[PDB]
């Protein structure tokens, strides 16, 4: 059997962007799994293929091969080697080895933390190969854990579940990141997020400021170089594995804050609190592109307050992990903020997502993080 | 003696943009200098001013102080502190010490080569203080040029000259850039052969091992001779016979004969390759700006669009692309929207690798666009 696509689809697969949606799909099989695509007689693409989602195609290759099935597996097998290197030298580190359509491996993910990897299955296809998924990763785990427990994974038509897959899978574990380790507790910080903290280890000063610190991984960092950190968030849950693993690291210059972030920072500017340094590493505020308006003006709020409690040549670390929010509004959102402030900013360094975390330039979905360092003169 | 701005001029003070036009200026001095701007009775900054100019106002102080001239030195001080680590531990490498606005010091650029600093005014305030500038320089270096012949200071009615200011300046000097070497000519009348915004681009280079590399628009070839060191041949093409003159000799002085010049126009050059059916491993385009207006865009947005259209089908499958534009009309979002369509309309898949702009000594402001103008990209063809 194939795929048949009109015109539009054609042309978007032409262009190399790895999706096409059920409106330009013409005909295809009844069942879930690996076709070739096709725009009349035409081949254009292999892909993993749903016929009943909205995203219906998602190609992984643009020349026909012999047993579609192999192929993926050659593109799992490119994945993981393109990330040999740094698994070798830093085997307690935590990377992620599978980043879906940028790796062009649609609806899989596959993260290393320490030894112990997580598989993330969201395509129909991918649900009966899982073996040979943890066949092709055991050369460097321990451990292999199918977390296939994503609600979009019903919009496929697949069950969810968490279960081992490979080896005897640990409750928690520890990773190390520069010079300070961190629990991930592999059944419930994000890795894309890695070497933008290991960053902020160049900085010194008497506070920082880390609003939205999750686990506290910027707060950890920081605190080799701060007197005092104050991490806030609003889940105590989250401030919670924030101090142990301040503690695990043997730091008490890390002080928690449960608090709202909008309110707190109106707060610390009208008590006349300044800070030598803020992280803001804010959760997406948009679902969707309607969102869009009125996220900006949360990033803009935030972004702004943060400046105005920066001293001068303080330094704000501000970022943006929603797809919505492009890099182009983003810097346009910082900007706005810094004029509102009437404060001048340096650019110390625009940073975005890690090597292990690949962007596709023909596929703008993947790229969704912006990180970005400025000086505040 | 004050300056006095339109509601239009304070707001883009009170933004924290360096510059206000002649449009919106209510009054000020007859003569060029350094004075206080306001708006009404509100003080809004201290700034290089010139009575005949469209771009009249030039802030580099947010903040009032008593002494125009010592704050602006005060500013020149941290432009140069700023560079204090870097002069230590690579006394031989290239560095700007100075970036106009990028450093709070309008109309004033100054670089070094290895010892040997060129300093290059273009408003008026500073030609009285070029004395000064050279004293603060001293220490760091063994001589200090003074380059005053661009164009734009004829609008600022300022003579051009080109003349030593300290010590004993060499008509050619030699700058060491990681592994390489290369020279920069001192000469009056003569193209710096450094480029130093793109010092650690080339650099970035030496990562890329390869059979053959293609550097398009190479100058003096700067980044051939990276390339030249993990690649068994590297075509440095150019459009000057001149440049690649330099090239041959940085390449000579380097000792590398991988290294291969050739004359040509890019735009053809590039379409005839791909006819021959020759694909490299590494290919780099370095254009120069194509745009002498924001009104040319148009047209130069196609222009880097065929270019880059045409480096993409010259790549092996795996081939890195690393392509750039130093022109501030060109935006970072157009440019990368530009490379965007050529990777589509050539049916090829790009993998990100890196997006890079200038260095830690060529300064960007957020509030002032303008400072922001060099883009970087790398990308790998899968």
């Amino acid at each position: 059997m194939r795929i048949q696509v009109n015109a539009k689809g054609a042309a978007r697969l032409l262009s190399r962007h790895l999706w096409v949606f059920r409106r330009d799909v013409v005909s295809g099989p009844e069942t879930p799994g690996l076709y070739p695509v096709y725009w009349g007689r035409r081949f254009l693409a292999l892909a993993l293929y749903n016929p009943h989602t909205d995203l219906a195609v998602r190609a992984y290759r643009f020349a026909p091969a012999e047993d579609p099935v192999a192929a993926l597996l050659e593109n799992l097998a490119q994945a993981l080697a393109r990330r040999e290197a740094v698994l070798r030298q830093d085997p307690e580190g935590g990377y992620r080895l599978v980043h879906a359509e940028g790796d062009l491996l649609p609806g899989l993910v596959v993260d290393y933390y320490a030894g112990h990897a997580v598989v993330q299955a969201t395509a129909h296809a991918w649900e009966g190969l899982l073996p040979q998924v943890a066949e092709a990763l055991r050369p460097h785990v321990q451990s292999v854990l199918a977390k296939n427990d994503a609600r979009t994974r019903e919009l496929e038509g697949l069950p969810l579940y968490v279960r081992p897959l490979l080896g005897e899978v640990p409750e928690r574990v520890q990773v190390q990141e520069g010079r300070v380790r961190y629990l991930v507790d592999l059944r419930a910080a994000y890795l894309d997020q890695r070497e933008n903290r290991l960053y902020m280890e160049r900085f010194r000063g008497e506070r920082a400021l880390d609003v939205f610190s999750y686990a506290g991984g910027f707060a950890l960092h920081l605190a080799l170089g701060f007197r005092e950190v104050v991490a806030v968030d609003s889940s105590a849950e989250a401030l919670r594995r924030a101090e142990e693993n301040a503690r695990l690291n043997g730091l008490g210059n890390v002080r928690v804050l449960e608090a709202n972030a909008f309110d707190l920072l109106r707060r610390l500017e009208k008590e006349g609190e300044r800070f030598d340094l803020v992280v803001l590493d804010p959760p997406a505020f948009a679902k969707g592109k309607k969102d869009v308006e009125r996220a900006y003006r949360a990033y803009k709020e935030v972004n702004l307050r943060a400046i105005k409690l920066l001293k001068e040549g303080g330094i704000l670390a501000t970022a943006s992990c929603s797809h919505h929010m492009t890099e182009p509004l983003f810097y346009a959102m910082v900007a706005e903020a810094a004029q509102d402030a009437h404060r001048l900013l340096r650019v110390v360094e625009k940073r975005g997502q890690p090597f292990d975390h690949p962007v596709l330039l023909n596929h703008p979905e993947t790229h969704y993080l912006k990180f970005a360092v400025f000086q505040v003169l």
